């Protein structure tokens, strides 16, 4: 009757650790049931590896826990896919990047950060390049044994914020946070394991010397940030000074020199300098620029935002019935941002073009089969699976 | 007999410490003997606040060294500037602004590096952003009693920007501990590291995608002309991987690689410039790249030249409705925007050539050409005179 239509396909990104292990599933329907073939990315099948990779009773990939020793990195750091097939034509699932990361002991460096009094800060917990994917910041915790958990900012009013970016954010410092020290302790979201900062961050407050102009921590004057669609996004100015100076934020009109300040609502809210987008959307996308400026002076720094939508993508017509000389169009549906290449596949082999609209002009006998629009960007990628058939 | 010109035109930017003090002298040219008044950047005038600011004679400006405590900004802080007058009008000196600090006994902090074998990593002791403006590393230690030096063997190695950067990382390093000596440049008191990096060496098994230190796509960076420039790529990846550094062209998505020679260098993931020019400002860009996967990041970088610039002619004579014209050679790097200025009242125009075809009574005068950007600045004159 019909074609193999994929029901439950895996995700784009899937991580796990050698204790745990994975079993990834595939699901398609149709008639007659197309049976689900394991394949890396280029379309080669995958055998077993007894004690790292075994395919199970029902269509299902499987990867028991093993020895660091053990670890083989064409089994585990790999592209993956799944196939499903039967009597019209052949379809694959979205690329599956499994990572699978042995269990590696991590330290945290919670940093001594300097300050003048008055001046609102926030301190970071550094973490390394290669567990900063797997971990984040569980909650913030001082000297004096108060916890300060992170929270989507519904209320930025307060003397002590947790924002989602992981960093602790403190409203013009003073003497009395001078002799308290913090600590954040970190969860590995594969173990689920927490633990605290091996060293204590402590906050240097110096007098106001001077006036003086306003210094950010870094030379930069330019950065930039990604985050996703439903996510509470955080924008930072960590400009530092005497007198305290003032923040505003402004958004630049796309591919001019022309600004625009940018509107605080219950939505978009500003505490010191850092600017919260919470309950983000595509259209917040774009440049910013912060400015500071004071009575000895002002400075300026650029910050380059992108919001990322989940890919999405929906054939239209999912099956169409058509006679041997007359043309037969598929047009590939998207949405998620950003995209990069939407491409066509026919029973698993690739067709060059990029554009979503395919038409074929006399159809043959040869053109039967299924058909796929795969849309991707860097970090992701979609399947939407299509028919052909003939009269 | 004749008009003005700035003979003697004092440095932009003046810094300096409670205890040491400072001076400044401006002198400029013409007949009669011209008056030299100084002046705060808005044409206001300045007088004496004794002690610390008041005109010695000559007609220069000292800066009497004071305590802590008498401190107050409008004197200490603040751009000024200098004026000379004859009958043939007014020149006015360019962006002068001064600076004064009190001893805040800076501390220095250097950071735990956590890293992989076999990636070459980048050790920051980090200066705080208010004192950064002055204070450098002259020298790195370690617990052996290892100097390191400058070098504007090939493996330990300090940079122009002062951070130390290590290849190859191996156990031998990693156990030791490592501490940075700080030098202030408006005093040349030094000081030793607070706290002491230690390099975590985390055994690589498992191989992993190459990642950067920051989420940040992008970075911006500049220096001047003559300095040795630094493009820092921090990447960890197990295999290890390899740093290809490209350039851009100009608002474009075109790209090339860049010739590794004499001038410019390459160490680990670092792109190093030699002493350079403005035609090396642009767009760069880094790959990284393993068996696993790995990603990019690009730098923006600027190199700036010296402001200065003069009017053509420097003087002359017209007939009372005949042309005369003003053209501004300029140069340094960048260039924000030229001003020109009557006698030092501000008339907008923003070609770097001005004309006048139809001259006034009132026209009989000094004028002058303002090149300026954003911390910068550059002036020179010229005169028409009525005949
Ligand atoms: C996945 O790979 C991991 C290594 O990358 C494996 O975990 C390691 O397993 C070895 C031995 O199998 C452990 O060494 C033992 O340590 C215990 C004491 O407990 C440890 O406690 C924590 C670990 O969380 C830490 O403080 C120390 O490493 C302690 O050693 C001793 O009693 C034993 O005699 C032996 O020395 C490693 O500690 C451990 N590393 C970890 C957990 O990070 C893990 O077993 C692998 N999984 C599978 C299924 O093979
Ligand atoms: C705050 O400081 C910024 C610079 O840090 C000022 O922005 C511009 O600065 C450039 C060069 O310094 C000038 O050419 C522009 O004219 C400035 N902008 C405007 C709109 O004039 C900014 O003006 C400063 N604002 C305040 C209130 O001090
Ligand atoms: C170097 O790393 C890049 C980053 O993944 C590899 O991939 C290309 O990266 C460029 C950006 O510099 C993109 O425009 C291309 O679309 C990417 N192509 C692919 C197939 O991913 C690149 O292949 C690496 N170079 C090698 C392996 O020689
Ligand atoms: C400059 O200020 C510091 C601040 O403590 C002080 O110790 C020093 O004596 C001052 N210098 C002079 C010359 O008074
Ligand atoms: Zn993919
Ligand atoms: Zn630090
Ligand atoms: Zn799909
Ligand atoms: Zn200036
Ligand atoms: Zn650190
Ligand atoms: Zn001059």
């Amino acid at each position: 009757q019909k074609g193999p239509v994929f029901l439950k396909e895996p995700t784009n990104r899937i991580d796990f650790s050698n204790s745990t292990g994975a079993e990834i599933e595939c699901k398609a329907s149709g008639n007659p049931m197309p049976e689900i073939i394991w394949i890396r990315s280029d379309g080669t099948a995958v055998g077993d590896v007894p004690g790292l990779r075994q395919i199970s009773s029902d269509g299902k990939l499987v990867f028991p826990p093993f020895r660091a020793e053990d670890y083989r990195q064409e089994v585990h750091a790999q592209v993956y896919a799944c196939l499903a097939r039967n009597q019209f034509g052949s379809i694959i699932s979205r690329d599956v990047h499994v990572r699978a990361v042995v269990i590696q002991s991590y330290e945290s460096e919670a940093d001594n950060e300097y300050v003048i009094r008055g001046n609102s800060v926030v301190m970071k917990c550094e973490i390394p390049s290669y567990v900063a994917d797997f971990v984040f910041v569980d909650l913030w915790l001082d000297s004096e044994g108060r916890n300060y958990y992170p929270n989507n900012a519904a209320e930025t009013d307060g003397k002590y914020l947790v924002l989602p970016s992981g960093e602790l954010h403190i409203r013009e410092v003073g003497p009395e946070d001078g002799y308290k020290s913090y600590q954040c302790r970190t969860k590995h979201r594969l173990t689920g394991e927490t633990r605290l900062s091996a060293t204590k961050g402590r906050l240097v407050i110096t007098e106001p010397v001077g006036s003086k102009a306003p210094t950010f921590a870094t030379a930069s004057k330019i950065s930039s940030l990604l985050g996703s669609s439903s996510s509470d996004i955080v924008l930072l100015c960590q400009a530092q000074a005497f007198p305290v100076p003032y923040t505003r934020w402004y958004k630049f009109i796309e591919g001019t020199t022309r600004k625009q300040a940018v509107v605080l609502n219950d939505r978009v809210k500003q505490v010191s300098g850092t600017l919260i987008i919470k309950d983000a959307v595509v259209e917040d996308s774009g440049k910013y620029l912060c400015v500071v400026n004071n009575s000895v002076g002002g400075e300026s720094v650029e910050t380059v935002l992108t919001v990322t939508a989940p890919l999405s993508a929906k054939i239209d017509p999912p099956t169409q019935t058509v006679d041997f000389g007359r043309p037969a169009v598929f047009t590939c549906q998207y949405t998620g941002n950003p995209i990069k290449t939407v491409s066509w596949m026919k029973d698993g082999k690739a067709i060059g073009h990029s554009e979503p609209v395919l038409r074929i002009e006399s159809v043959k006998k040869e053109d039967k089969g299924m058909y796929q629009c795969f849309v991707r960007n860097d970090q992701e990628s979609a399947e939407a699976s299509a028919e052909l058939k003939l009269g």
